């Protein structure tokens, strides 16, 4: 894509230890599974191309990028060593929205109904075996 966004963030990196929990199985099966195919899902499904949604003081703004295609990735490709790592980059992703939009605008709108799912779900987060 354009020279004018970032690179996305880090989806493989040999020398981060990694480590496949139960708690981040829940993670891919649950919680990513239930936001990914919500109606909502689609302005959170890959990184923000500020270029082509013309939001060039984005990346200004917003210094610590998540998405949830990242995220996937992340997962799918076991990047973390713990839940932990992987509930911050959701609540990331969620700050994130809700700093740099308007409150009420869609979009906003749309990362509440996720967070509201999100929330549910990692309350439900598993006792680590
Ligand atoms: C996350 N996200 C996605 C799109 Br599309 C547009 C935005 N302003 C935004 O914040």
């Amino acid at each position: 894509g354009s020279h004018m966004n970032p690179p996305p963030p880090e989806t493989s990196n040999p020398n981060k230890p990694k480590r496949q929990t139960n708690q981040l199985q829940y993670l891919l099966r649950v919680v990513l599974k239930t936001l990914w195919k919500h109606q909502f899902a689609w302005p959170f499904q890959q990184p923000v191309d500020a270029v082509k949604l013309n939001l060039p003081d984005y990346y200004k703004i917003i210094k610590t990028p998540m998405d949830m295609g990242t995220i996937k990735k992340r997962l799918e490709n076991n990047y973390y060593w713990n839940a932990q790592e992987c509930i911050q980059d959701f609540n990331t992703m969620f700050t994130n929205c809700y700093i740099y939009n308007k409150p009420g605008d869609d979009i906003v709108l749309m990362a509440e109904a996720l967070e509201k799912l999100f929330l549910q779900k990692i309350n439900e987060l598993p006792t680590e075996e």
